[PDB]
């Protein structure tokens, strides 16, 4: 194992710290923190040999919670291997404000980048399902200044575009207020600029969660816009495949998805 440390901070609890000492606990005590802990939670996985790169992991869940092993702490050991920084989000459920992934996200970066410096060479954001709105939103409608270095997306969510969106999401982040002139000023795949960061992507052509013409459409429009991307639909596997080994294209994807980190 090249992971270290856990180092829990509490975003709506006056950044409250709490460290673990990785060695000392297991898997079992791993899932009670992170289920324990209150929302807006940022769980820092340090690693034996830091290259000073890191990823804030934004998971799945349907906007009801969030699926903190498959699309979170499942991932640690993969990542403190490579030497990066990796970060899981336990973020704010929205409960009809749809400002809250925007909030949840400014700030987590900017908690991120004032407490980890050393850690922040390249900052990146990876989500997966509606963690992909949370990770997007962060590529495109943040200011430069505030947007990742890098982006990786699993079966992500795009927009909120009836043509593409997820419609129990889209009624948790809005309760009632959706209407389609709030189409774009809240659509990812509506703000791709030339700030926009390079991308990963990856979905299952069968998903029936989420078309995987978010994912596609998404990389072709960052490709018309000359941000690099790195995009691959498998023909089965399903939405919500995280790190589960029954996913046949695991070690495909992973290895997709470690040569594309070597060469940021």
């Amino acid at each position: 194992s090249h992971m270290k440390k856990l180092i829990c901070i509490s975003l709506y609890e006056d950044l409250s710290m709490t460290t673990y000492d990785l060695s000392k606990v297991d898997n079992a005590e791993l899932i009670g923190i992170v289920e324990n802990a209150s929302e807006g939670t940022l769980f820092v996985f340090t690693c034996d040999r830091p290259n000073g790169s890191s990823v804030i992991m934004c998971p799945g869940g349907g906007f009801l919670k969030t699926n903190l092993e498959n699309e979170g702490i499942d991932f640690a050991e993969w990542f403190t291997k490579l030497g990066i920084t990796y970060i899981v989000f336990k973020y704010r459920m929205p409960h009809g404000n749809p400002d809250v992934p925007e909030q949840d996200t400014r700030l987590a970066l900017k908690v991120v980048r004032e407490k980890f410096p050393e850690f922040c060479d390249k900052l990146g954001v990876m989500g997966a399902s509606i963690g992909g709105y949370l990770a997007t939103f962060s590529a495109t409608l943040l200011p430069d200044d505030e947007k990742p270095d890098f982006q990786i997306l699993m079966y992500p969510v795009v927009s909120v575009d009836d043509r593409l969106t997820h419609f129990p999401c889209r009624e948790r982040m809005f309760g009632h207020s959706y209407s389609p002139d709030k189409m774009e000023q809240y659509s990812p795949i509506e703000h791709i600029t030339s700030g926009t960061p390079a991308a990963f992507i990856v979905a299952a052509a069968d998903d029936a969660v989420v078309s995987p013409l978010n994912g596609i459409m998404y990389a072709a429009r960052l490709q018309k816009a000359d941000i690099p991307i790195s995009l691959h639909i498998y023909p089965a596997g399903g939405h919500g495949f995280g790190y589960n080994d029954s996913f046949v294209y695991k070690q495909e994807w992973l290895q997709e998805l470690g040569e594309w980190l070597a060469k940021l």
